[PDB]
This record gives C-alpha cells, structure tokens and sequence, in this order.
C-alpha cells in the first residue's frame, strides 16, 4: 500500500464501519492483502465475498465507479462474474470518511466459486473454453454504454506503466527510442465498435475459477479501452511466462494455444482475421509495459541480483525489439 495511505488508515475503526455497512461480522473478515489495496475475505450466510479498500489519494470514487458499471453490464448479459454485491445501502461503493478530507472505498464483490485450473485441466479442452468465454465477454462489452464522462475508464495509451521516461532511469536512450516507435506503430490502427472497447486488459489463467466445468473470472481492477486482439495477446503474454504446465517449444506452444483458444472464440465474437498479424506487437507492447512496471516497483539501488538480472534482459529484448514469439499467427486465419 502507498506510504501517505498506510499513515491514515486505522484497520479497526475502516472495518467497523464495513460491519455496519455490509452485515459481517469481524470475526468473518480475514486480511488477504495490502498490495493496491486492502483486501480481506468475508463470510456471510456460508457463502464468500472479497472486500476492496482504497482510498482517493490513490483512486476516485467515479474512476472504479466505471468498473462497477461494467461488470453490470456483462452479469445481466449473462456472463460469469465475480460481481459486486451492494450494501445495506444499496451501494457497490462505500465511501468512509477518514477525518481529514478523503474517504476510504470499500466495495464488495462475490468470490469466484470453484477453484484454479489444476495440472490434469490444462489442455487444449481448457483453452478452447477460455476462447469461448472471451468471445462472450468481448461480444457483451460492444453493447455497454458509459453512463457519463465522469465514469471514464483510461485508453490503452494512458496506462501509467507505458510511461517509461517517469520511472526509467533518462540514459536509456534505445530503450525509449523502441518504446515510442512500437506506441506510434499501434496509435495508427483502427479502433471502432468491432475492434475495441472496456475490456479486462491483464487476463491471466488465474483470472479464472473453475466450478465442475463452468468458468468464472475474477479480480477487474484495472480494466480500460483497448483492442481486443490486445485482451487476447495479453492472456498470451502471461500464459507464456507461467503456464500451468512448462512448455519447452515456445512457437509450437503459442500456436496452439492460440489455435485452439480461436476456435473457442469464433463460436462468440467476429473478429477480422487481420488482427492475427499484430499478435507479436501486441506481445512486445506488454513487455515493454513490464519493464515500466518493474521500474515503478522497485527501488533500483535496492534490487537483488536476480532483479537486476531480469531487468538487463527485459532492457536488452526492447532494445534489440525482440520477438516474444516467432509463430506465425497469420496461418490461424479462418
């Protein structure tokens, strides 16, 4: 958690007010985190909730208020979520006044029934299934109407983390140079109601719960505008790094993940085959928002060897504009 939260935040009295508000009991609140945010799980009537605290110092109240309304949006079109849960007040957030000119924002959210995708899961079934629920999700964003401005979520160019020259020490020159050019490179494509919308923007297979058969994700923090052939490349992107099971062909990998994720896809959204040939940009554009990452994390001077060891070849792949993966997903077109 942020340093000028940490100095306000008083546990007790934050979580009192949560009993007030949402009818659970303190001895059925367990601290889960304090990362982004303050997360606890919450036990009420045997079923579970999570319970999300930030604080405006950090966050507005009309920034995740745009969250909320999009995960409305996709339950009452049908789709599983782990959804927010109103309070006694009829609220997805709660604003708590911390005594001296901010609030605390507490909001509730169902707990993803069933569990992670285990070893003896994860298979070509499993991706197929992970296309089919994408398509779904992508096909329901396109009828989402914002409801105000106020509620705006970011677009793809003004995620914090493409911000390199703020946390990345000013001498890598090359590194910026790549940077700019991928970030002028994909400003240039097209975005309308078929190719981009509110989308999750950082899926990972464990942004997926699995109850006998039937999917269900969770954990929407940071959703935003993007492309969704990027929502794709992203689950992608992370799956390549910690895939359930190790791969050791990386392209052959790639390949039939993505074959198999499409045919699932196909069945639920339109998307023009033209977007298989900016899967690797796409896949670059996520590293590169990881070394931003990484460097807004740490503290440089502070970073053990094996740190610095990943930061050298992050920086040495942007610079040389390494491909993540050399398959060639044009041949997946249909």
């Amino acid at each position: 958690m942020h340093k000028d939260v940490k100095a306000i935040y008083e546990e007790s009295k934050i979580l009192d007010e949560a009993t007030h508000l949402y009818g659970v009991q303190r001895s059925d609140i367990h601290f889960i985190a304090d990362a982004e945010n303050y997360v606890y799980e919450l036990k009420k009537d045997g079923e579970s909730f999570i319970l999300k605290i930030t604080h405006t110092i950090r966050r507005s109240p009309d920034y995740i208020l745009g969250e909320m309304e999009w995960l409305h949006h996709l339950a009452k079109g049908g789709l599983s979520v782990a959804k927010p849960i109103a309070s006694l007040n009829g609220r997805d957030i709660e604003q708590v006044d911390d005594g001296q000119g901010g609030s605390f924002l507490l909001r509730v959210y169902e707990k993803a029934p069933g569990h992670k995708v285990e070893e003896a899961d994860w298979n070509d079934e499993l991706f197929y299934a992970l296309g089919q629920y994408t398509g779904r999700m992508h096909k329901l964003t396109k009828s989402y109407q914002l409801s105000d401005p106020r509620y705006k979520r970011q677009e793809w160019d003004e995620e914090e983390q493409l911000k390199l020259r703020k946390y990345v020490p000013a001498d890598q020159t090359l590194v910026f140079e790549q940077a700019d050019r991928l970030m002028e490179k994909l400003a240039k494509l097209p975005k309308n109601q078929d190719t981009y919308g509110l989308v999750h923007a950082d899926l990972h297979h464990g942004n997926f719960h699995w109850d006998q058969g039937k999917i269900t994700t969770f954990d929407f923090d940071d959703i935003g505008y993007n492309w969704f052939m990027n929502d794709i490349s992203i689950l992608l992107y992370n799956v390549l790094w910690y895939p359930v099971i190790p791969y050791e062909d990386k392209a052959a990998f790639a390949g039939n993940f993505m074959k198999q994720f499409l045919k699932g896809y196909r069945e639920e959204n339109e998307l023009g085959d033209e977007w298989l040939a900016y899967i690797p940009d796409f896949l670059r554009l996520r590293h590169v928002l990881i070394y931003g990452l990484l460097h807004q994390a740490f503290d440089l001077a502070t970073i053990g060897d094996e740190e610095k060891a990943m930061l050298a070849s992050f920086r040495s792949d942007i610079e040389q504009a390494a491909p993540i993966t050399t398959f060639d997903f044009t041949k997946l077109s249909q």
